[PDB]
């Protein structure tokens, strides 16, 4: 309770890592709970999405689309010191799904260019839960422009399964999905701006069809794919927390299930079990538990497969190891 | 049982209110099995549903859109009177979700301008159902023109958690939210029309293309705001009904949470819990119990934020109390 | 299992059915795992997808949309002949959402016209599970030309519900929910074309609105309706197999409820209870349990009742039986 008692506790500052990796943390919480403490600049800034060189005026938490996953354990408090510099040109603030009060933070972080704040909250729901922008007048806006990232609020001791077994992860990735929609010209072709108020009628309008025009994982088409894929071994135990904060998405992982799949986010729920696809709300995050039993490639999709082929929504997996002819073989490969 | 074990059972008359508000009733069962029963009349009537005054041809239930909540308990019967005026044009009926049979009463209560009907049906199984109007050839249309509400079937014993601890709310609030497809001109305005019957064929066309115009709660853009928003004081337990006849949703609260969501709507299915976001087919009813814990603005929204903020679909609750500085602070107000 | 034990299990050879019915097989397992052998032929071919004359160029598993529902049980292997005959076009393969490794079996199964091949997979886990052709660059084409259809893998002993308490259907049916992009032409008229690859420009326009011009279920307007109604008796338990390889779903019995519905189609997750409407979504397969309690006509569709009634995603059930009027009862007829 006390503010007295809060300053007695101890402090860990934590460096952020760009997705989809996240920063080194333990499962199990050591000691009790802490005020773990995070800074982020704001960057808006131009990305190019796709090989035809589109381009997006992004808002990015620092610099990166999504912005990074932050790490806690259930009771701590997190302390966002957050950065608007000067050279950005509009106002920004933050929405914590995970916090209680004040539009989830968004009414005390109102931070115009060259403006800083520091907001604590108490995390005292476990699981994984969307961050977002939400300035009043803005809010769709800024979402769409890649202003959204995840947290991840663990129990302090780990995760579990339905029934009380210990659930540990040998490695952990953060996929956040992020719907654009990019104005076209009289001839199909996708419009530049110079700054991102230019781009806001014309942007506003293609979001009222509903329909985004490229759909994407970390940023852009093939972010995740090639010598950028995610790396596993077999027999390893992989968490794959996947976020969407404005548009419903459809994990699946092509060859493989997802083992206990919390699809609502949130650790108090029991995770359902061998998932062929999970379902995750826009203004939602997610989080799957897999083991490696194959090794080779595996494609990461939203399981619609137009978003997934066709707007931009596909990862890959390469995962080291021996193949088992017992899960699947080859008995007459293909032959006239 | 036997229809004289129903004509010895107690009659209970009930007053309907108008959403968000909901009719007086008990949360345990107040003895065994009754005869609830309920009347309403149809309304066809003209809505203006944004403040550039959009009208829509309505086909309300008691006059609203949403039509009113009904609350029964388990085994109870409801008999509803249903009121079709010679002042009306088309043909109405009732599909009733909670109900077995004869396409949930839509066959037996096909009336005419100048008729009513009385329906009666057992309330065999507990949770929040939709209830819509579903005239053969012409379903889509009535739903999509308001025709639909909710009713509420508790269990005798009131509501419980997973593992069978009491619930029990201070404050009920009934949100339906409504996809409206209003027709346009060559030149982008909507259009009026001077009768239901003459605005058909071009709301067909709209809705063919599965686009919404306009997706609101309680019949209106910015109905349940500002001074309309629904209230509650800190420490009080809200129990928010939430349904959707035709489309999906995801019901977020702005500050808050989920403690306890009947996602489906089912009471015999475990509620899940700390939810951030929570997801409502269309066709359904969904209930989110939660006890708020900061005073001030609350914005509830289909968190599609597109939908809530350019679409209709944001409500407020305004809440007193004082705040908790343990669940968060302003460490650094915003400053250069 | 050593090397000895896996080539010594029993083989079982299985007709396949045509849906929305299934081929015979026994609830609870009867001997211990065995190796089930199936076949199926692609065809490439042109149907009529609504009463307009609409063709499509289906691509069809077994020749139907969807293809046929293939039943095991866990820890069966499933031993799958695919053959892609020299009369089609196009390469096909196959990806089984419910078999672990090589893209589902997509890497490995990989037939020209002409070819056949023959994977062998174990059903490690229980569920009703998607399946569907999966070619590199060319994935939702495929899918979205109807090249999907689903599998059961029923656990050993059978279904049960949440408290453990056996759950015995009397009757399955499976639909498979189909959509479809047809491109129209500047008249509004849907275009007709000479050979698959044909369609294919002007289909992934349609498809990148994301707007289906038809919802269907077992391939067209009006299947399943009329004389082609599913039946079922007052009293009697039948299991709904659904699936939508491409896109959301949200299934309601008109009349009726889910009593136990397996949302997410997996087996080991316990059932929801008492479902009005149930939402699939797209790239799985659900099941919902009921016992129909009133006879008449039943419709059953996706709710969202544009899809279902305006563009072609809606079923009947006729069921034979009498009346109860302890649960419903006209007391005023209309007047
Ligand atoms: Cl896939
Ligand atoms: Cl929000
Ligand atoms: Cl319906
Ligand atoms: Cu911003
Ligand atoms: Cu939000
Ligand atoms: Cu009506
Ligand atoms: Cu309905
Ligand atoms: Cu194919
Ligand atoms: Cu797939």
């Amino acid at each position: 309770a006390t503010a007295a008692e809060i300053a007695a506790l101890p402090r860990q500052k934590v460096e952020l890592v760009d997705p989809p990796f996240v920063h080194a943390h333990s499962q199990v919480a050591e000691g009790g709970p802490k005020v773990v403490e995070f800074t982020m600049v704001i960057e808006e800034k131009k990305i190019v999405i796709d090989d035809a060189g589109t381009e997006v005026h992004a808002m990015a938490f620092n610099g990166t689309v999504p912005g990074p996953l932050m790490v806690v354990h259930q009771d701590d408090y997190l302390e966002l010191t957050l950065i608007n510099p000067e050279t950005n040109t509009l106002m920004h603030n933050i929405d914590f799904h995970a916090a209680t009060g004040a539009l989830g933070g968004g009414g005390l972080t109102e931070i115009n260019p060259g403006e800083k704040t520091i907001l604590r909250f108490k995390a005292t729901k476990p699981g994984v839960f969307v961050y977002h922008c939400a300035p009043p007048g803005m809010v769709p806006w800024h979402v769409v422009s890649g202003m959204n990232g995840a947290i991840m609020v663990l129990p302090r001791e780990g995760l579990h399964d339905g029934k009380g077994k210990a659930l540990t992860y040998d490695k952990i990735y953060y996929v956040g999905e992020q719907d654009f929609y990019v104005p076209r010209d009289e001839n199909g072709k996708y419009k530049k701006y110079e700054a991102p108020g230019d781009a806001y009628e014309d942007t506003v309008k293609v979001m009222r069809t509903l329909t985004p025009t490229h759909v994407v994982f970390n940023g852009a088409v093939g972010a995740l794919t090639g010598d950028k894929a995610m790396t596993a071994a077999v027999g390893e135990k992989v968490l794959i927390v996947h976020s969407q904060a404005n548009r419903d998405t459809r994990p699946h992982l092509i060859g493989g299930h997802g083992d206990y799949v919390w699809a609502t986010g949130k650790f108090n729920t029991p995770p359902d079990v061998d998932q062929e696809t999970w379902f995750i709300p826009g203004g939602a995050a997610g989080a799957a538990f897999y083991t490696f039993q194959q090794p080779g490639i595996y494609a990461y999709v939203n399981h619609n497969l137009i978003e997934a082929f066709e707007l931009g929504a596909a990862a890959h997996f390469k995962v080291t190891g021996e193949w088992n002819d017992d899960l699947m073989t080859s008995v007459l490969a293909p032959s006239g």
